């Protein structure tokens, strides 16, 4: 039976467009879905989408053989700088599937193996930062996390120290790319883009992109030069060749890799340990039995590979903090035929659909009626969570390829954390999410009252 889609309020010419002229637009998108249900037409002077909030349909909309990631405007303005890196190419260009099948191996659990000295390096670095606090000082919670998750990537990707443990103001590499992102995302909301009212924008884009071209650029020229076996990423990009055409990346590709593990590594990351410990803070129950946890398993001055592994309620702490605020919100996709949707709504090929995930994990169907607590335990059995209800790594072969490197990343720091302090939500912090290229906690702050175990 064809049912006839829910759609919010319109501005007359501009259809729905002015809804999305907000700060808040995924949180907006949140309540015209609690609002209107598991789907809404959302339409654009010269455009249409469809966003989808329910298990039932987003399993369909899961099937790779009926659809495929499509580039969001989102996406598109982010390609200026990350090109056809794997995150902002289309599934059929050939530099996606070479790349794809080049580095997986790379991403891949046993490769967090190799990286996790690395890892530890930096973690240590963020616990004797907070052990070097006088007794009057705080934590600004997103700036540190972007500060480990920023140099965690740049050291196991490329050898690059960003050394922001040792920084007020970002690395000239990342004042850039985070100008470049700001402006990326402006652009969705700015009518009249040709107005030369925008020109110092366009300028500054242009300088923007070619301070990370440079740097990047250098780093692989520099380790080319210098014949250097670093088994890292880029180590691993130089050297690798796709199975599939026995070719391997060129260097214009190899720079937009690294221009996009920067961009993924840096608040998309640094947002699930901000969110993670924003939910510990409240919920003193969890923080006492994730501590607990720490404690038992982590006996030894600097965590083993297999610690991290055996850090059981700590992954699911952090896979619950992705359930209610998953920091990369949303995902495309577009039809590759005509299909009908759910038994109801028929699409056309090409027809676009957006993923809202935040709502997706909000689906009282699965998740019963306490969606909105922060319970770990309802991750303790997997195998009875329905199809396609956890998406905050999207998809299929475009499903996150550093989903082993977050989680590990996430799970050593947070335990590392676990195990070194107690913490004060000393303001009663009132939980207010920015939303940029990704979510976070703006203003968290917290105290870390040290437990005195060395490292
Ligand atoms: C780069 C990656 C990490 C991101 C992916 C995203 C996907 C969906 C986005 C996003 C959350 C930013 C806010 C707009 C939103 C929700 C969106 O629906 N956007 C649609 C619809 C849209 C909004 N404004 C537009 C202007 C023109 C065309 C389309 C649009 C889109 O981008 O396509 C955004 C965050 C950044």
């Amino acid at each position: 039976t064809i049912k006839e889609m829910p759609q919010p309020k319109t501005f007359g010419e501009l259809k729905n467009l002015p809804l999305l002229n907000t700060d808040k637009p995924v949180q907006a998108l949140m309540k015209i879905a609690d609002e209107l249900g598991e789907i809404f037409k959302f339409e654009a002077p010269g455009r249409v989408t469809r966003y989808l909030s329910s298990q039932r349909l987003i399993k369909e909309a899961c099937d790779e053989s009926r659809f495929d990631k499509n580039l969001s405007q989102a996406l598109k303005f982010v390609r200026d700088f990350a090109g056809d890196g794997l995150f902002t190419s289309w599934t059929h260009e050939k530099n996606w599937k070479k790349a794809h099948n080049i580095l997986l191996p790379s991403f891949s659990q046993q490769a967090m193996k190799g990286y996790h000295a690395m890892m530890v390096d930096i973690a240590v670095q963020l616990v004797q930062k907070w052990e070097r606090l006088n007794a009057d000082e705080h934590i600004e919670v997103p700036e540190d996390m972007t500060r480990l998750t920023l140099d965690t990537i740049g050291l196991c990707g490329f050898n690059y120290r960003f050394n922001s443990f040792y920084r007020d103001q970002p690395h000239p590499f990342i004042t850039s790319m985070v100008r470049a992102l700001d402006e990326a995302m402006n652009k969705l909301q700015r009518a009249n883009p040709d107005d030369p009212a925008y020109d110092e924008n366009k300028r500054q884009f242009q300088e923007d992109i070619k301070v990370m071209n440079d740097l990047v650029d250098k780093i692989i020229a520099d380790r080319k030069a210098s014949g250097e076996q670093s088994d890292d990423l880029l180590t691993h990009m130089l050297n690798g060749k796709d199975p599939e055409t026995g070719e391997p990346l060129d260097d214009e590709n190899i720079r937009y890799q690294i221009i996009t593990f920067l961009i993924a590594g840096h608040e998309t990351t640094s947002g699930l340990l901000s969110f993670a410990l924003y939910f510990l803070v409240k919920n003193p129950h969890v923080l006492q039995k994730a501590a607990e946890e720490a404690a038992r398993v982590l006996v030894d001055p600097v965590p083993s590979y297999k610690q991290v592994k055996q850090l059981k309620y700590v992954g699911m702490v952090l896979n619950e903090a992705l359930r209610l605020w998953p920091t990369a919100p949303a995902f495309s996709l577009y039809a590759k035929e005509d299909t009908v949707l759910g038994g109801e709504y028929p699409l056309e090929k090409g027809d676009e659909l957006m993923v809202l995930i935040p709502q997706l994990h909000r689906d009282k169907t699965i998740w019963g009626d306490d969606v909105e607590e922060f319970r770990p335990e309802r991750f303790e059995n997997p195998s009875a969570i329905p199809q396609h209800a956890f998406k905050p790594f999207g998809n299929g072969q475009r499903a996150c390829i550093g989903q082993q490197f977050a989680l590990h990343e996430a799970t050593l720091v947070l335990g590392m954390m676990l195990k070194h302090f107690d913490f004060e939500d000393h303001t009663n912090y009132e939980l207010d999410i920015k939303e940029t290229l990704t979510l976070k906690p703006e203003g968290f702050v917290v105290k870390a009252k040290s437990k005195k175990i060395p490292l």
